[PDB]
C-alpha cells in the first residue's frame, strides 16, 4: 500500500519536475534569444555611427539653396543603411525631422553615391555617400551666418551632430564649406 | 534557476553600458563642434 | 578620395588610370607601387 502511493507520488514528481525543468529552459531559452538580442542591438547601437567628411554647400544668387553632406562609416562599425535614418535639422527658423527620400528634395533628404556601389548603403569603410537637403524647401535659403545644427540618427541608435555653419559672406563664393 | 539570474543581469550589463557608452560619444560630439569654432 | 572647392565647381575626386576628367590618377615618383604608400620613402604624384 505504502509501496503504490510512493509511486504515485513519483511520477507525479516527475510530472512537476518536468514542467519545473521545461519552464526552465523556456524560459532560459526566451532570455537567450533576448539576450542575444542585446548583444547586437547594442553594440549595434554603440559601433554602428555615421562619421561626417565635409559639409559644403551650393550658392545661387546670394544665398545657399543645397546642403551638401558626405558621410561614412565609423571606426568598426557594420552596414549603415542611410534609407532608415532621420537627420533632424534645427535651423535658424523651422526645426524638423528630416526623413529619407527616394529620386527626388522638399521636407526629406536624398542620398547620392560618391564612392562605391550602393547609393544609400555604407557596406566597406571606404564607399562615401552625398546627403543632400534642399535648404530653400525646409525654410528660406540660408544666408550668410545662418546655422544649423544636424543631427544623423542611424536605426540602430547613434547620433553625429554637425553645426554646419553658413560662411559669414557669400561674396563670389559659388560653393561655400559648411 | 543560478543561469537564469544571470541572463536577466546579463541583459542589465549590455543596456548600462551602452547608456553610460552614449554619454561620452555625445558629450565629444558636442565639444568636437565647440572645439572646432 | 581628393575633395576639390574650386572657384567655379565644387565636387570630390575619385580615382582612374589616364591622364583625367572628374577624377584624379597617381604617377610613381619614388618607389615600386604608383598608387600605394608602402615604405616611408615613398612618394607619388
Ligand atoms: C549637393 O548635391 C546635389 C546632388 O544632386 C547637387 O544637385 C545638383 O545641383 C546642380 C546645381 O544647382 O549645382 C543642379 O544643376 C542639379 O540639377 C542638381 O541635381 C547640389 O548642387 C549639391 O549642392
Ligand atoms: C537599406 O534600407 C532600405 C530602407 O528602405 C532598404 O529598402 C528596401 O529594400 C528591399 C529589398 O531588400 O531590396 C526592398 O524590397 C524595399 O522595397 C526597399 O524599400 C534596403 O534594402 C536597405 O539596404
Ligand atoms: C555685408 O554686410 C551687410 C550688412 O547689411 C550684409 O547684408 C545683409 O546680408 C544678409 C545675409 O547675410 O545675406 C541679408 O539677409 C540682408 O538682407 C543684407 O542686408 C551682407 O550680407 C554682408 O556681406
Amino acid at each position: 500500500q505504502v509501496g503504490i502511493g510512493t509511486l504515485i507520488v513519483f511520477i507525479a514528481m516527475v510530472l512537476v519536475a518536468a514542467i519545473a525543468a521545461g519552464v526552465l529552459i523556456n524560459t532560459a531559452g526566451y532570455l537567450q534569444s533576448k539576450g542575444s538580442a542585446t548583444g547586437e542591438e547594442a553594440s549595434a547601437q554603440v559601433s554602428n555611427r555615421i562619421n561626417i567628411v565635409s559639409a559644403y554647400g551650393n550658392v545661387x544668387x546670394x544665398x545657399v539653396d543645397y546642403v551638401n553632406l558626405t558621410v561614412r562609416q565609423a571606426a568598426g562599425a557594420d552596414n549603415i543603411n542611410l534609407x532608415k535614418s532621420t537627420i533632424q535639422w534645427i535651423g535658424p527658423d523651422x526645426a524638423t525631422t528630416l526623413t529619407y527620400x527616394x529620386x527626388x528634395x522638399x521636407e526629406n533628404f536624398t542620398t547620392x553615391s560618391i564612392k562605391g556601389x550602393x547609393x544609400x548603403v555604407l557596406v566597406d569603410q571606404s564607399d562615401r555617400i552625398k546627403v543632400i537637403m534642399y535648404a530653400x524647401x525646409v525654410x528660406x535659403x540660408l544666408x550668410x551666418g545662418x546655422e544649423v545644427q544636424l543631427t544623423v540618427t542611424t536605426q540602430y541608435g547613434s547620433k553625429t551632430t554637425y553645426w554646419a555653419q553658413v560662411p559669414e559672406s557669400l561674396k563670389d563664393k559659388n560653393a561655400v564649406x559648411l
